[PDB]
């Protein structure tokens, strides 16, 4: 509250790991369905469904543009990028599968960075 504060979790190395974990998400050779916004003209169904549409690509932009107030507005994204996959995708797909691949490898380098 007022002039009580927790203790300060030094945060300023943040931006350098979300970056570094990015990369790591980007070169995994299951990213293909991620790596760029999905084509809202090709793609029936997505536009109307996918409220909120987040890729790699995208992600990789609003960090190299201090679009992210903290850490954890940049693991909303990431997430996003999942729970939309799963929205759109059959489990037993190509790319249903990718999505919980992706998820799993993220969730373990957040933890392991940061928890």
């Amino acid at each position: 509250s007022m002039s009580v504060k927790k203790p300060k979790r030094d945060d300023s190395k943040d931006l350098a790991l979300c970056s570094m974990i990015l990369t790591e998400m980007e070169t995994h050779e299951d990213a293909w369905p991620f790596l760029l916004p999905v084509n809202l003209k090709l793609v029936p169904g997505y536009k109307k469904v996918i409220k909120k549409p987040m890729d790699f690509s995208t992600i990789r932009e609003k960090l190299s543009s201090g679009q992210y107030p903290n850490l954890e507005t940049f693991a909303l994204d990431v997430r996003l990028v999942f729970d939309n996959c799963e929205t759109f995708n059959e489990d037993d797909s190509d790319i249903g599968r990718a999505g919980h691949n992706m998820r799993k490898y993220f969730e373990k380098k957040w933890t392991d960075t940061f928890k």
